[PDB]
């Protein structure tokens, strides 16, 4: 029968630090870590910033050797992962190898790769596509690496579900554990989608703010003068923990995750419905998942991308789930802070929602400066809130229609 | 507890042919799909050959205009998906969407896409890239498209586990049904990497066989001459159906879905163990799954790719899992026939171990003239082979060390 799931172990790569506590200091402090790019020309693009991860160190985790022959987003994956797995303390032994698994998913995976070898294919020729196109660039080598590295000869997959990756793979890796194909799993996101197909693409769809002359301005949510998201990169891990197996090691628990839900809206493929039915369904289902009243809901990490459609849907889908509560709890977008990281929002935000659990403060939303029609709920405008947080809830909404929620609440 | 699942409609586009029932008709009468590869110059390619899709008309499911946002792995994944729901006779309605899910996945997902808007982007620039390269180009696009359709509410995600993705959807759908977060699933995978960037990603590996004089002949999975694995590109859709669910519609149904298995390797990145000890944990995880013995499988349609360690480490699993029944087992690859379809392969077979099943016959190895050293097993060499079939696995072990069985019994 279904056994309950903790937080053992938590890492991080984000446009606002190398590491969780730098990045959480950062979100707490209301810092930006929006800039110009620096590493491409962007002068033909409309969009010409996005969070950045500044000063990453992949020998700080790998050999320069091996660090060769992946895309950023499986180093980034690989960087989030280690650092989660050190936290825990946990010791990967042959007595428990075959119960720890990692699902760290991707929406886009190995584009700047896949470009950089798309170049080389036009320009020159099909012989000099690196020998590790595919093993460096494909979304489940995160896994795959992580695996080979650590030893951990569990469940092995990979989620792709755009802008949902990170808290479905968070939720399905907590089922896994829940109903005994586990023990332990390693599970977040990791994206790295900034190269010219990318911002290109991205920038196609007008899906992005053009705000390049104001970058840390850029990431509004609700704000009524936002024109889109800001792309940003990065990566989130989890070690999720059987609780029974984490109690008999000592180990130190940071949250109890209580409740996932998933919906499709079944609405359109980019756009969510206006009146947030989707989102709704799916913050229920997590909600009956945990055996909650939605009123003790007290934290909201919203997915608060700063698109017109997105943001004012999630207003709806909150009024419509909580009711009179909804003006109770503080909801915020910590992408106000570090932009949309795509697959791997949900897996930072997931680490926001139980560091706001831990330390009983609500992150700021920065920049809503003249919040939208109807946007009239507590949102942390500006500045971080010290309040009572017994549960926090983190969505996510994605392309193809695509929602999850996570419920975490403290453990005494 | 936990609810039984079984197969109520599949679908598929295959090298044999553009449904199930042709398909499977080349199958039984060891006819290859695989023929080089047309409108496409290949030549600076050492493989100009592969499994493709011949004669397939998007118009019958989709608009021209809906169909031009959208990569030909998705046309392929959305093909089977529609040709699966009409074989099940499923009714959607008010009452049931929001307990009906999609979970189809890829391996590599958009490279053609990708491909086409690198020349804009490398060519004309950012400004010339397509509106729809994103959401027309992501993995999670058949699950979203499917489920705006046909108005599916229920669990919405898309796996991405390279070779192993077809096997872990329709193994983790399952989950989803029998652990009562689902009544009914679409489930599978689609691929389409024969583009520049697959052949040359894969050519530049020296992972694909180069015998480009006779294509036929190239997938051999176990004999001697076998130089690496044909690229083939295709679909498969399962509906998979809580059990009371199917009795109270009348669904016909096709096979039972007893048990399924994961594990990692924790090995190498392209490479298995020699002695398929990840294989071997895997098909012992699926079996203990469906509560059976080793002695209780009559047919095993292997991962059998043609790759000189793949195809040793498979057999040596094998006997390692079942002893002293190895050899009274049959095991096919029916990759001999239609290449390796990566992320739909364990797709397209799942549905032929299904209709193993259902038509008590064992699919031929082709082109097995001369089984290598060890290769002793019945491989089910040149010709189909009729048999007593109650219990049928599906294998697939793909890049990352990354394994997926299901197990299939007969329904009566
Ligand atoms: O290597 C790292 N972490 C893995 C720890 C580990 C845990 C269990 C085990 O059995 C083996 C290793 C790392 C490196 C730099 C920064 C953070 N973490």
């Amino acid at each position: 029968s279904r056994r309950r799931v903790v937080i053992t172990g938590m890492g991080m790569l984000s446009p606002l630090g190398l590491d969780v506590p730098s990045s959480w200091e950062g979100i707490l402090a209301g810092r930006s870590g929006i800039a110009p790019i620096e590493h491409m020309d962007l002068s033909a693009y409309s969009t010409r910033f996005g969070g950045s991860v500044k000063g990453f160190n992949v020998e700080e985790y790998l050999s320069a050797k091996e660090a060769r022959k992946l895309d950023l987003f499986i180093q980034y994956g690989l960087a989030a992962s280690f650092q989660a797995v050190r936290d825990s303390g946990l010791e990967v032994t042959d007595a428990n190898r075959e119960r720890i698994g990692v699902s760290m998913g991707s929406g886009i995976g190995g584009l700047t790769n896949i470009e950089n070898n798309c170049r080389s294919l036009f320009e020159q020729g099909p012989r000099r596509i690196s020998p590790f196109f595919v093993p460096g660039s494909i979304i489940n080598m995160v896994s795959g690496f992580l695996s080979i590295h650590l030893g951990l000869q569990g469940p092995n997959y990979a989620l792709t579900t755009a802008q949902t990756t990170g808290t479905h793979s968070i939720g399905m890796a907590a089922r896994n554990i829940a109903y005994g194909e586990a023990d332990v799993m390693v599970a977040g996101g990791s994206e790295m989608a900034a190269c010219g197909l990318g911002l290109g693409g991205f920038g196609a769809a007008r899906a992005l703010s053009t705000r390049n002359d104001e970058p840390t301005r850029a990431s509004r949510p609700w704000d009524r003068d936002r024109d889109g998201f800001v792309l940003s990169d990065g990566s989130g891990a989890l070690v999720l923990e059987e609780l029974e197996h984490a109690r008999a090691r000592g180990a130190r628990i940071y949250a109890e995750l209580v409740g996932f839900g998933m919906s499709g809206d079944a609405f359109h493929m980019t756009a969510p419905p206006e009146d947030g039915a989707g989102a709704a369904r799916c913050m229920k289902n997590a909600l009956r998942d945990a055996g909650l009243d939605p009123r003790q809901v007290d934290y909201i990490n919203a997915h608060g991308t700063s698109t017109p459609a997105g943001d004012i849907a999630e207003i709806a889908a909150v009024k419509s789930v909580f009711g009179e509560h909804a003006h109770a709890l503080s909801m915020s977008s910590t992408k106000s802070m570090t932009g949309h990281l795509l697959g791997a929002a949900g897996a930072v935000e997931a680490i926001f929602s139980v560091l706001a659990l831990r330390d009983q403060v609500a992150p700021p939303t920065i920049n809503l400066d003249n919040p939208d029609e109807g946007c009239d709920l507590d949102l942390v405008a500006h500045e971080a809130k010290p309040r009572k947080i017994d549960v926090a809830l983190s969505n996510s909404f994605g392309f193809g229609g695509t929602n999850g929620t996570l419920v975490f609440r403290r453990f005494a």
